[PDB]
């Protein structure tokens, strides 16, 4: 089952099978003295794999790609971070120097930069309007909107029906939005509703932090920040 922060030591990555060729990956970090889990996903594409987020810092992203090699036995080719925070870019410099190929949206490559925090080596065009969608390998980008951060992104998987909300997304026991510091809570229910309007058809729905759940993590998202808005 969804492995949880008290299963998992940081230094140490799970994956979870989601889907055929679709896993999440899960690592543990501290952050202001406590830990918190954290999600990414992992796509197959052929013989080579699409990594989304690393797993927070260098040496869980470490971990991460030989926990990859055991388990899957297949090379990560690509990656993209979905927004420019330490949960999404820390471990870019492990990737770029381990041959992966690093992305993300000219918005969270200015982001990460100011902030002082790794940069993926490439922009993702074609991201820059609400509503936005590009192909990237087998998945979609999308960006919906400011949320969580002015830059998130999410990942639609098509083969599988999987939606990888990032951090624009919370999970189902969540009954506030978290770290809002550069949240914009005025517009991220809209841009979860965006989100709901375009992937009608999703069966599952993992977010940045904490269990996959179905469709309703979307509007429990709305919800939450909805209240936390007051
Ligand atoms: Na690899
Ligand atoms: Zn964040
Ligand atoms: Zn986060």
């Amino acid at each position: 089952e969804y492995p949880t922060v008290n299963e998992i030591p940081v230094g140490e990555v799970r994956l979870y099978q989601i889907a055929d060729g679709v896993w999440s990956h899960i690592a543990t970090q501290s952050f202001d003295g406590a830990v918190y889990p954290s999600n990414g996903l992992i796509v197959r594409d052929g013989d080579e794999l699409l990594l989304i987020d690393t797993a927070w810092g260098a040496k869980n992203t470490a971990a991460l790609l030989a926990e990859i090699e055991k388990q899957i036995g297949l090379p990560v080719t690509r990656a993209v971070s979905t927004h420019f925070h330490d949960d999404r870019v820390g471990g870019v410099d492990v990737l770029r120097a381990a041959g992966v190929a690093t992305y993300a949206s000219p918005s969270t490559r200015r982001l990460a930069e100011a902030e002082g925090n790794e940069i993926p080596t490439h922009s993702l065009e074609g991201l820059s309007s609400s509503g936005d969608a590009v192909r990237f390998g087998p998945v979609e980008l999308f960006y919906p909107g400011a949320a969580h951060s002015t830059d998130n992104l999410v990942v639609y998987v098509p083969s599988a029906n999987v939606l990888y909300g990032g951090c624009a997304v919370l999970e189902l026991s969540s009954t506030s939005a978290g770290n809002v510091a550069d949240a914009d809570l005025a517009e991220w229910p809209t841009s979860v509703e965006r989100i709901q309007k375009h992937y009608p058809e999703a069966e599952v729905v993992i977010p940045g932090h904490g269990l996959p759940g179905g469709l309703d993590l979307l509007q429990h998202t709305a919800n939450v920040v909805k209240a936390h808005k007051n």
